[PDB]
């Protein structure tokens, strides 16, 4: 019943490979449909194209600004923010799929991919997935980071879409 996406990464131009992402339907409909939408592009705008702008070793691997590509922007399929859905689903690990925010209920397009267990999160940023394969691939993102978040190479989603 829950969606597989995919994303395409490159640095500089150059493939790193696929990442596999299943987004918890089962547990936030909401919160996984608006990534499942951004990967296709099927309300007319996603995350085709745009960045990874803040990756930080040890932590995580943050994308999903396509309107302003710094971390201040983005915006949701619903409208320019949704509500926290729930936060039932926790940081447990390395692969975990999560809402960046500015706050209580300002989810809008950015996510972030962890690279560690990232519990001091939980209950302030909304879980809705998690990594199938491509870990590696995630590794190698990360190995573009910086601990200020800068990346050394231009992390680009070059292609995103559904696989079921
Ligand atoms: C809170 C301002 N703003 C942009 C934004 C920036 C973020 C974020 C979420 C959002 N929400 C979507 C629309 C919006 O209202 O997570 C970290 O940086
Ligand atoms: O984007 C921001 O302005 C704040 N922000 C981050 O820098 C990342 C790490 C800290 C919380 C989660 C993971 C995500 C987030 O919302």
């Amino acid at each position: 019943g829950n969606p597989l996406v995919y994303l395409d990464v490159d640095a500089n131009g150059k493939p790193l490979g696929r990442v596999v992402l299943e987004l918890k339907a089962d547990v936030v409909p909401k919160t996984a449909e608006n990534f499942r939408a951004l990967c296709t592009g099927e309300k007319g705008f996603g995350y085709k194209g745009s960045t990874f702008h803040r990756v930080i070793p040890s932590f995580m691997c943050q994308a999903g600004d396509f309107t302003n590509h710094n971390g201040t922007g983005g915006k949701s399929i619903y409208g320019s923010r949704f509500p926290d859905e729930n936060f039932t689903l926790k940081h447990v690990g390395p692969g975990v799929l999560s809402m960046a925010n500015a706050g209580p209920n300002t989810n809008g397009s950015q996510f972030f991919i962890c690279t560690i267990k990232t519990d001091w999160l939980d209950g302030k940023h909304v879980v809705f997935g998690h990594v199938i394969e491509g870990m590696d691939v995630v590794k190698k993102i990360e190995s573009f980071g910086s601990k200020s978040g800068r990346t050394s190479k231009k992390i680009v989603i070059t292609d995103c879409g559904q696989l079921s």
